[PDB]
């Protein structure tokens, strides 16, 4: 059995571990990996504005 | 004589035929002349406007 570990100092995980199965293959969605994170590149704007 | 057609889609212009004499050989105002465009040609402008 193969095993990655991962950190976060993140609060909610304190003294938490959860584990489940996941592909490390893959890079596209399939119903074999826990969850996908569908990422749009997002960009900014500058302008000026007048508010009030 | 010479003579020019010219036709229009118009409703207001049904079965109606106007006549009149006209100058085809000229570029500027002249007092024979039938009609004359006062044309100032206005630019379109382009910018980012704050409306409510």
């Amino acid at each position: 059995y193969d095993y990655t570990i991962a950190r976060i100092s993140d609060l909610r995980m304190k003294d938490k571990i959860v584990m489940t199965f996941i592909l490390p293959n893959e890079s596209e969605p399939h119903p074999l990996q826990h969850g996908v994170l569908g990422f749009i590149p997002e960009y900014l704007v500058d302008f000026n504005m007048i508010r009030n």
